[PDB]
């Protein structure tokens, strides 16, 4: 059919949230969502995995880690995840250095995306158009010793997590892996995906 505008794309596959956090930190790096709209879609597309990932888990009055989809949690329920990404740098490293004061983990080296209260541990997300493997070696090789967990999905739905260790059940992952599912086949129903799968 007829080739879109991912511009238009972006602004209609993801919530205002999401566009507005994306436009904010390609602003922050010194990117143009107009010019690099391949890279806008990727970034929006990381935020939502990071808010998916977070989403409905939360530690309960008990210390437990639950799921709660309704919507509508007491507020006696605490996030399990602290989400850093979409956060500007100075607030993402203020959070950072909260953590580790809170927690005592390790000050990364490098600004994660996520903090697991249960696991006690940072999480680096990665989403990829390639091979799920040679994108977690490449994030392997860059976070090397540091105690970062990372975890890679890819729009084909592969994931590879450090140790094979996976954090979030089956279903967590599925709504990701889903959401991801739908990113791609609405970008290939706008003749986008071609364009949005070789620009990594
Ligand atoms: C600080 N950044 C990250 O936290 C990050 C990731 O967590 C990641 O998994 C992959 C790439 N990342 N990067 C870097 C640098 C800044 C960008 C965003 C900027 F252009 F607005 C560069 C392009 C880009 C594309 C997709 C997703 C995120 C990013 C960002
Ligand atoms: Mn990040
Ligand atoms: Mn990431």
């Amino acid at each position: 059919g007829p080739l879109g505008s991912m511009e238009d794309f972006v602004r209609q596959c993801f919530n205002p949230m999401i566009v507005e956090l994306a436009e904010k930190a390609m602003k922050e790096y010194g990117e143009d969502p107009k010019i690099e709209t391949n890279k806008f879609a990727a970034i929006c597309t990381h935020l939502e995995v990071c808010f998916m990932y977070s989403d409905f888990h939360f530690i309960d009055e008990r210390g437990e880690s639950i799921i709660v989809e309704s919507g509508d949690p007491n507020a006696l329920l605490k996030h399990r995840f602290e989400i850093i990404e979409g956060r500007d740098r100075i607030m993402a490293w203020t959070v950072v250095n909260s953590i580790c004061n809170t927690t005592g983990v390790e000050k990364p080296k490098f600004l994660p995306d996520l903090y697991d209260y249960k696991e006690n541990r940072f999480i680096e997300i990665g989403v990829t158009r390639r091979e799920v493997h040679i994108y977690y070696l490449e994030k392997a090789n860059k976070i090397k010793s540091e105690k970062t967990h990372i975890h890679i999905f890819s729009f084909t739905g592969e994931e590879m997590a450090t140790k094979a260790d996976y954090t979030l059940d089956e279903e967590s992952r599925a709504r990701i892996k889903t959401r991801l599912f739908t990113i791609r086949q609405e970008m290939a129903s706008r003749s986008l995906w071609d364009s949005f799968r070789q620009s990594e």
